């Protein structure tokens, strides 16, 4: 998997959109696996969470933070920040200003990495990508 072929076009992408001020806070959701396969979860969302921190500047929330948040939440521990709801909470009791959403899906030896950036404050999807995960 080159989750970096594949990342940075995308995080790339995103910082040239409207609305999305560079050095800002984001909370970056571990990419969610779809394909007919397993995946390696945190190698992908490690490979991102670099493809984020080097490129644009951005601030991450940081796992111990999110571990944290959850619990003061009451939400269980390996909840996954998949539904906004629930990544909002959590975005608001951190610093986050943007949430950011992320999958692979597809056949398990040609995902397609899907991308949305939602905007916390309001809650909408104010940037979407998608790309091919070639090896």
């Amino acid at each position: 998997y080159d989750w970096n072929g594949a990342m940075q076009p995308l995080v790339s992408k995103m910082l040239q959109a409207d609305g999305v001020t560079a050095g800002s806070v984001l909370l970056v959701d571990s990419v969610n696996n779809r394909t007919n396969g397993s995946l390696n979860a945190n190698e992908a969302t490690e490979t991102l969470r670099n493809a984020l921190a080097n490129n644009g500047k951005f601030t991450l929330v940081s796992v111990q933070q999110l571990s944290m948040a959850k619990q003061q939440l009451g939400l269980s521990p390996q909840d996954s920040l998949g539904t906004r709801s629930k990544a909002i909470g959590i975005a608001r009791n951190v610093g986050a200003q943007y949430v950011l959403y992320s999958s692979a899906s597809g056949n398990v030896n040609a995902p397609a990495l899907q991308m949305q950036l939602m905007l916390v404050q309001t809650g909408e999807i104010i940037w979407s990508g998608k790309g091919a995960v070639q090896q």
